[PDB]
């Protein structure tokens, strides 16, 4: 039926995970047709049982069956690349920590202690827990780096970064965004603020160990906050934007860049942000409200089309 | 995109789980429109955060939204009933034990020890592990009971049970099938064989602690094996049917009743059987082959339509 297979939606994620996490998908590069019997003899995977997985991947539209062989669909070519953001996504999506967080989601809706389903499961908030877990941190930081890399060319196209002198990326992670921006926009001061136990090292990048809940460093004319606010509540989001306003002068600009809530696209990510952070994916209207409460003004709004989600580009200045 | 939401299929299962497992769905009985504002005040669930879950349930088609009120869809009325098989399904579907089994599925394809992904995760095969886990056993046995209670009406309609005298349901669990048959077909001897640490109790039902891998007891003219063989390999399936042939005389009949693999329906269940049991969902042809290898003859075959899956009804007698 439609209901029982909807209940069994997890099986689709788990099937893809088995195919990608093992590295079996990396044998399907450049849309080649793979003989499963030969792949079985080479990789030492069970032929009969992997053939049944491939049949389910064909049903999902991940594989295509022709000439008694299988190729990745045009869309699913990314699964052949273990460096792709999709490879890191599935590795996190149904990992034990995420799964155990989802199992506390129901109970978390009845609590008023400000503890996420993740924290209820693991005993710390997401980012504080990642400090002690290499698997979660490395794979998450990798995912953020890959999606940062994808939007760079689009972001440089719609806004002039050359007019600016000193640029700070707040919660910039490994600092991929500014590293790629600096290669095309030379002769600027580049800084990246995040939570570092050991400062990253990159040519002409000033890596800052800071806390955007406490303070943002002043004396930059361009600030960037990309995919941060949907990890935070309304009050924490206002506190962050308030710290920007206190750091910014009249000439300063803040580029608030976020995966934006649009009715056409799935609410699934909005729920994931609730489970992991007690966060939420916000519309343009909700982002504008929080900015106004912090004493910031919207001077420019654009929509950036990415494969996986639409993005809201919001240029903020002090009132 | 379609690919990232296919990767994130697990979020659909986890959302339904949080809605049903908490018992919030039990407030949506008889297709009534629920005020989330009132349900929040009454049950103590977070209004804003549950309203967001409801929006995701509307997207999935589980809920219908009209004038800022939510009702269960005609199809998902079952979620209002905690005794429904769908309620038990989701509670098992993404439970930690199933999730941890799925995480070993990839690695299990490279092993050849006859150990399921579940056994690799938990250290014991499924049913042996259920002996020491009441949560899994009680919910699994409850699920098998609910689906047994659904098919009884159609099964009585297509086969004359009144011709028989002594009836044994092999691997009959809580014995729901025969209890329901015995109410409509009176004056017979009814027996249920399964693995019991303590024998269940029901009026005019002889519960037997047995092992169908070792032996099936002789002296019955009707044998029933319903949804057993897809927990077993081809060799173990043959061993079970061989034990039937040894137990049966020329006058005996075996009813092999199973969810049947048809090309129109999903392969997702076939993969679940591999993960949990190293089992498989078989076609009519594959079932007939195993019976022929065991020394049994097919007298009569029929298809029984159930909401969630088609069933293969196969009447067998000895060669
Ligand atoms: N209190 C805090 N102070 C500074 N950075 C924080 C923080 N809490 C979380 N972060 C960082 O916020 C980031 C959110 S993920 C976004 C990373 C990057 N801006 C990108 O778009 O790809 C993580 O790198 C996390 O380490
Ligand atoms: N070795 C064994 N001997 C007997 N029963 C067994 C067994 N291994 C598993 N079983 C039982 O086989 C059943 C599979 S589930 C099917 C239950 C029932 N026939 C129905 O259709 O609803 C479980 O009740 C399990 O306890
Ligand atoms: C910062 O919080 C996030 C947290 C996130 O998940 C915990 C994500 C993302 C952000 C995210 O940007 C993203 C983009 C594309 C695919 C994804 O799976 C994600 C994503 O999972
Ligand atoms: C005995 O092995 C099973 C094992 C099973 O799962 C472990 C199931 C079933 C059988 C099963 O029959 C079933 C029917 C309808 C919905 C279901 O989720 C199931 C099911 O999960
Ligand atoms: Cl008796």
């Amino acid at each position: 039926s439609m209901l029982t297979e909807l209940i069994a939606s997890n099986r689709r994620s788990a099937a893809i995970h088995a195919f990608v996490d093992t590295g079996l998908s990396t044998h399907f590069k450049d849309g080649i047709y793979v003989d499963i019997s030969e792949l079985s003899r080479k990789s030492g995977v069970n032929y009969a049982r992997f053939s049944r997985l491939c049949d389910f991947l064909v049903e999902m539209g991940v594989l295509v069956s022709n000439d008694n062989k299988f190729r990745l669909s045009d869309e699913c070519h990314v699964f052949a690349n273990p460096e792709s953001f999709e490879s890191f996504m599935i590795k996190l999506e149904i990992c034990s920590h995420y799964s155990n967080a989802w199992l506390m989601y129901g109970k978390s809706l009845f609590e008023d202690d400000g503890k996420s389903a993740f924290e209820m499961a693991h005993g710390r908030p997401f980012f504080e827990y990642l400090d002690g877990n290499k698997f979660l941190k490395s794979n998450f930081d990798a995912l953020m780096t890959r999606v940062s890399n994808l939007i760079v060319e689009k972001l440089l196209g719609i806004y002039d970064f050359n007019q600016h002198n000193r640029i700070l990326d707040v919660g910039g992670g490994e600092g991929e965004l500014l590293v790629r921006i600096s290669e095309k926009v030379k002769g600027k001061h580049y800084a990246v603020l995040d939570r570092y136990s050991e400062l990253p090292v990159s040519d002409n990048i000033d890596f800052i160990n800071g806390n955007f809940l406490n303070s943002i460093p002043s004396g930059y004319d361009l600030y960037i906050l990309k995919n941060v606010l949907h990890n935070w509540s309304d009050s924490d989001s206002i506190l962050i934007l308030e710290n920007f306003r206190k750091a910014m002068d009249k000439n300063s600009s803040l580029l608030l860049i976020n995966m934006v809530k649009e009715p056409e696209f799935s609410r699934s990510f909005d729920i994931l942000m609730d489970v992991l952070f007690l966060g939420k994916e916000r519309s343009f209207t909700e982002f504008e409200y929080l900015a106004n409460q912090a004493g910031l003004v919207v001077q420019e709004t654009k929509v950036i089309d990415q494969s996986y989600s639409p993005y809201s580009f919001i240029k903020l200045q002090i009132k």
